[PDB]
């Protein structure tokens, strides 16, 4: 009964979140298809979902669609490498340059000589226009010999692959299989973006137009706002509020 669509990073917490409301509410059923921020806050947009969930900030064109925002969540992104691989910190500047192809073999970052995997999300994602814009680079400065991953899932599964691999994805998908980097000195954790050390976050939005916002939907955002709701998105990695 109510549909929701967007973000692959939000869609962890979003599907707890429908679990624990399945108790407080059991004639609700709430649908969740994972299919990026862009494409979400589209359907949003066009009726086609009743609430988009994005990882970026809406566009103002999105906006005046007549697109209401509720923020559930913030979130950082992790540089995810290989498990093991040295290079345990890097700079935001580095970072740009390895994703602009300035840099492209480990031992430029005092690594392993070998090339570096650079692996990007696909057009659409919301933590791909946040790490852009947080790194400081364009789409037309993305290096050519990027990898394209589609999907949260999909990026960790190319890292997990390949020891010389290098992806960002949300804290919510980070695990002891793959190591994210310190960012410029600092730890890649929910307290540090809390506290701003971390400088790669972004938040989450659910968007709706309130024309097509049911009671059932309303009710499930209000869960996902509560105490409740809230220890929800710290227990997938998230920062509450
Ligand atoms: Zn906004
Ligand atoms: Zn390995
Ligand atoms: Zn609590
Ligand atoms: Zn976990």
């Amino acid at each position: 009964s109510v549909s929701i669509s967007g973000s692959t990073s939000v869609g962890p917490v979003m599907e707890a979140e429908a679990e624990a409301f399945k108790t407080k509410k059991p004639d609700v059923s709430i649908e969740i298809n994972q299919i990026g921020s862009s494409a979400g806050i589209k359907n949003a947009m066009e009726g086609v979902s009743e609430i988009g969930m994005a990882s970026r900030d809406l566009k103002g064109e999105e906006k005046q669609a007549g697109l209401k925002e509720v923020e559930i969540a913030y979130d950082g992104i992790a540089l995810i490498t290989h498990k093991n691989n040295p290079v345990k910190d890097l700079t935001l500047v580095q970072i740009k340059d390895i994703y602009t192809g300035k840099i492209t073999n480990w031992k430029e970052l005092g690594g392993n000589d070998a090339p570096i995997v650079v692996v990007s999300r696909e057009d659409g994602s919301g933590t791909r226009d946040a790490f852009q814009e947080i790194v400081g680079f364009k789409a037309e400065e993305l290096t050519v010999n990027s990898q394209i991953s589609d999907g949260s899932g999909n990026i960790k599964s190319l890292v997990q692959g390949n020891e010389n691999a290098i992806g960002y994805i949300s804290f919510s998908y980070v695990d002891d299989s793959v190591s994210a980097v310190k960012v410029d000195g600092v730890e890649a954790t929910p307290e540090n973006v809390l506290n701003k050390s971390y400088k790669v976050s972004r938040p989450f939005l659910a968007v709706y137009k309130e024309e097509n916002l049911t009671e059932s939907g309303k009710s499930f955002i209000d869960f996902i706002l509560s105490e409740e709701g809230q220890d929800i998105v710290a227990k997938e990695h998230l920062i509450k509020v």
